[PDB]
């Protein structure tokens, strides 16, 4: 079993640092063959660009990056640094992505970290999509931090419920290349957490990694349910369309289909 | 009045750098000061640092960004390059940004740009947000190009609503400033979109800035239905709690109270 630590943070202060490596001796002790990717440490670059590719260009006149990006893949024409990080990505069988908050989303060194990484044919195809995804057998966590409340993240809250911000990253980012997500780890207003109240959240967190792999993941709509060709438009099937008609709650967030949307659905297992 | 463009592509040869130019010149047309912001041709540096920070830190042991940003702006310790970022926001009348759907969301450099650039005491304030915000006076859109199609983002598509992947941007970034979000402007399917029909895309997009500062925002639940207290924990009032309790539908992606989402919240104007 080996697992993989992404972190985002510049500082070694960091809660999120502390929090990193509380996953790495929690899970070390438990046999696990853990690598780590502190993108600020390794000066990781997030900017997508042709210098990704290492081998001559199809088209240096007119560039388009989806298309150069999947043939170098193919002839292992991408930077050194990318093809370093995807070695790490198939070897690892968890994944863990510790950062804090940013503006209702991931940092930019990381949101750069899905773009020059998660190139096609690698993470995705639309043959293979989703349920389908190149990364099945794989498991994906998110444990965030923010400076807000819990009850500003609420349905009944300023900011607006938190399972909507997370569903733009655990569905079409992760699940999209066929990650299963687990119920991701929140932790609010961490700047305001009583000094031996924080001592105990790293507790809670190295002892739900003791069995972790074992748990329930989220719950997406199964693309066995679409059409999934590029006539149909990739949309659900009438099967279903009459069979959800009846239905109150919405299969999840983004497949709400203009109706409830199911509790906690991004943030608890079903 | 004046407009702010952000173009967030890498490629001269862009259909987004075609959608910016054509953006700029219909503008100047109607007599706009308009301003450019070419992240890439500008080499935007879009990771967050105490590098952000020329003076001095007020503690460089236990460094914290969000807390230590809201000083070097007041006391003027930013970034020069920062500082002529803050400055074409609070010029500019109009914000534009063009750039193509990265992975459901915007891309790095576009992100980092937000994370540099939009510093507490500025652009936000606990006392001062949304409707309160710093920058209620302006009006922002978001002009996007995607790889996929709208049926793929429609309700029953293998994606999911639009709306709910435009939330965290529009609501979460743009609104908790004080902007006004307009309809943004969604191109589905690029790449499998003839020339000709990519000629008339543009100028469209050139009509709709005619008169687009008279459009309908999109609608976002006024904070004055909540409590904005730390007790109450920025929660909805119970008088209002017990006015959304007879009723079907939320006001918002964010704010659907677990009933139902109004339709195109976050693609088509109230009403
Ligand atoms: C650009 C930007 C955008 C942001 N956007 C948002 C947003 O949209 N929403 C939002 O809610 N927040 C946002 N934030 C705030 C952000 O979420 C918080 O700053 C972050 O979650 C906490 O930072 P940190 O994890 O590095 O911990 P820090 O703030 O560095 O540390 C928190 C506390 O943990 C303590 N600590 C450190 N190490 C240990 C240890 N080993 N044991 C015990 N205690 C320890 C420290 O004493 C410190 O007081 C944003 C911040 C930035 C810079
Ligand atoms: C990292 C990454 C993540 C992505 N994530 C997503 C995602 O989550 N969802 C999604 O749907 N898509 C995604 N995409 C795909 C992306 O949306 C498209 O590649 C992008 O929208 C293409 O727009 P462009 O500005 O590059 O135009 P181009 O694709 O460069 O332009 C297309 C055509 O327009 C023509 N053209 C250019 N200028 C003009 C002009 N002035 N007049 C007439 N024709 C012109 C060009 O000749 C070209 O043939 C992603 C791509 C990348 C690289
Ligand atoms: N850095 C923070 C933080 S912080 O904890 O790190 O200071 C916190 C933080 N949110 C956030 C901000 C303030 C407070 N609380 C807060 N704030 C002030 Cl200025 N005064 C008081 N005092 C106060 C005043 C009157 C009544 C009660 C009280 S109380 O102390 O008992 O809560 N409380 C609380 S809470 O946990 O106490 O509810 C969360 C944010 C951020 C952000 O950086 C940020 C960035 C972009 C968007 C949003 C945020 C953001 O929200
Ligand atoms: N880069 C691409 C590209 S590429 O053009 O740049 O090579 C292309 C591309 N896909 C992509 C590009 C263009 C179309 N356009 C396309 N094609 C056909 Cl055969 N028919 C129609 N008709 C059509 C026209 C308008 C509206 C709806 C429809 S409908 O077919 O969905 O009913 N449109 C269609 S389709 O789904 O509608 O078939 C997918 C994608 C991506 C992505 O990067 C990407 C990333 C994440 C998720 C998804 C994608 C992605 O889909």
């Amino acid at each position: 079993r080996r697992a993989l630590i992404v972190l985002a943070h510049s500082e070694r202060t960091s809660f999120n640092y502390a929090m990193k490596e509380a996953a790495a001796a929690a899970l070390k002790k438990k046999g696990w063959e853990v690598v780590e990717s502190d993108l600020y440490a390794m000066n990781f670059n997030p900017i997508i660009s042709r210098k990704d590719i290492t081998g001559k260009l199809k088209d240096p006149a007119n560039f388009q990056y989806p298309a150069e990006s999947v043939l170098a893949y193919k002839e292992g024409h991408l930077s050194p640094d990318i093809v370093a990080e995807q070695k790490k990505l198939e070897a690892a069988d968890l994944v863990i992505f510790q950062f804090p908050l940013q503006w209702f989303g991931v940092p930019a060194i990381l949101k750069g970290w899905f773009e020059r990484v998660f190139i096609g044919e690698f993470a995705y195809t639309y043959a293979a999509m989703y349920d389908k995804g190149p990364f099945r057998s794989k498991k994906a966590v998110l444990s965030i931090t923010t400076g807000g409340s819990g009850s500003m993240y609420s349905l009944q809250g300023i900011h607006g419920d938190m399972n909507v911000i997370l569903w733009p990253i655990q569905s079409g980012i992760l699940h999209f290349c066929g990650f299963q997500v687990l119920e991701s780890q929140l932790t609010y207003s961490i700047g305001h957490t009583p000094a031996d109240a924080r001592i105990q959240i790293l507790e809670g967190w190295k002892k739900r990694l003791e069995n972790i792999w074992d748990e329930t993941p989220l719950y997406f709509a199964p693309s066995s349910l679409f059409d999934l060709n590029f006539q149909a438009g990739f949309l659900m099937k009438k099967e279903v369309q009459d069979e959800e008609k009846n239905k109150k709650f919405g299969l999840s967030v983004g497949h709400h289909l203009g109706k409830s949307i199911p509790t906690d659905n991004q943030i608890k297992a079903r």
